[PDB]
């Protein structure tokens, strides 16, 4: 038993909820983080997952494992394990049709199914819970996108059990981000909501339809690949191209240059959420040289704009394929990291005409936080 827990295992980021006395508690882990990254690294002593993981990717690149949602309960000749693989600086590998993810780790090769991946970012997410609850936990909720078969349901469920939960119900992360707001609990005639995810890596766009409690998808639209990791990519352009001119070279070819690059303008894209300028400070980036810089949001806004102005064609799609118009959505809330962007929220709303988002969660946390609510229901606590 225990109280039972919801947990968003997510493409890049993943969140634990608990629902007690009334109220759903977003678990911080130990590094104080409310989320924690989807990454398990091999070293040659000990094996890392979240924030420890990812603290070291630069570092180790060939053995941080990540993405591993990307290849959950699909074949090593689908298409798009394929394609993926060439942009994974891990080596993923054929086991009799299944695809596995090959690392080094203690000088020893070792390989692992997506579901095993998962499993271990779940462990992270049991004990974070664990550590904050001072109980074991057992029993969980855990999400998954909408588009998501009863395959990779299936070896994500697997991924749970492998973990040591039990998991009292796989459910779609929309339908979860409408819970955490209360829209499973309106007034009968029936609803329509719009949830509108961007995250680390992927964009998703539901449209859900609410009947007495009762939650139907009407369409998804989105992109697979678009989110964070892609605004962070036109960051470090700008900042390669900007070592050139400042500092007469070109840093392109040098991987940990690069990624530690990479990291201080994800770092800084989040202070731009809050702030108009934002500064960037490597010490010792290439052949010696510290980077001190700043981006301010408008230029943050100004290397994405295509990106973010281009949110607004899958909502246009969804709305299409739901035979419905931008005036019949009753509720738009906001789910993922990036939707922290005031431009993105800018776009929205206006697209929507003025219309308030359901944006008082953190959109990070959302999902989770739904799961976290279910979870106390299907445990009978609520
Ligand atoms: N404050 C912020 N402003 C802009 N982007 C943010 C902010 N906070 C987090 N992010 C971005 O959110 C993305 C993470 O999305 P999230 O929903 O937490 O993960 P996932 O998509 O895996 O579920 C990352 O690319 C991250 O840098
Ligand atoms: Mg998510
Ligand atoms: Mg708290």
């Amino acid at each position: 038993k225990g109280p039972a827990v919801g947990i968003d295992l997510g493409t890049t980021y993943s969140c634990v909820g608990v629902f007690q006395h009334g109220k759903v508690e977003i678990i911080a882990n130990d590094q104080g983080n409310r989320t924690t990254p989807s990454y398990v690294a091999f070293t040659d002593t000990e094996r890392l997952i979240g924030d420890a993981a990812k603290n070291q990717v630069a570092m180790n690149p060939t053995n941080t494992v990540f993405d591993a949602k990307r290849l959950i309960g699909r074949r090593f000749d689908d298409a798009v394990v394929q394609s993926d693989m060439k942009h994974w600086p891990f080596m993923v590998v054929n086991d009799a049709g299944r695809p596995k993810v090959q690392v080094e780790y203690k000088g020893e090769t070792k390989s692992f199914y997506p579901e095993e991946v998962s499993s271990m970012v779940l462990t992270k997410m049991k004990e974070i819970a664990e550590a904050y609850l001072g109980k074991t936990v057992t029993n969980a909720v855990v999400t998954v996108p909408a588009y998501f078969n009863d395959s990779q349901r299936q070896a994500t469920k697997d991924a749970g059990t492998i973990a040591g939960l039990n998991v009292l119900r796989i459910i779609n992360e929309p339908t979860a981000a409408a819970i955490a707001y209360g829209l499973d609990k309106k007034v009968g005639a029936e609803r329509n909501v719009l949830i509108f995810d961007l995250g680390g890596g992927t964009f998703d766009v539901s449209i859900l339809t609410i009947e007495d409690g009762i939650f139907e998808v009407k369409s998804t639209a989105g992109d697979t690949h678009l989110g964070g990791e892609d605004f962070d990519n036109r960051m470090v352009n700008h900042f390669i191209a900007e070592f050139k001119r400042k500092h007469k070279k070109d840093i392109s070819e040098n991987k940990r240059a690069v990624r530690r690059l990479r990291t201080a303008c994800e770092r800084a894209k989040r202070t731009l959420s809050s702030s108009t300028q934002a500064s960037i400070e490597i010490d010792s980036l290439y052949e010696g040289i510290d980077f001190y810089t700043s981006i301010t949001r408008a230029r943050f806004e100004e290397l994405n704009a295509d990106l973010f102005r281009g949110t607004l064609d899958p909502v246009e799609k969804a709305l299409r394929d739901a035979k419905l118009d931008k005036s019949q959505i009753h509720d738009i809330v906001l789910v993922g990291g990036s939707t922290r962007i005031p431009k993105i929220q800018k776009l929205l709303q206006d697209f929507f005409n003025g219309k308030e988002l359901n944006k008082s969660i953190n959109p990070d946390e959302a999902v989770a936080y739904g799961a976290a609510v279910q979870a106390a229901i299907l445990s009978g606590d609520k």
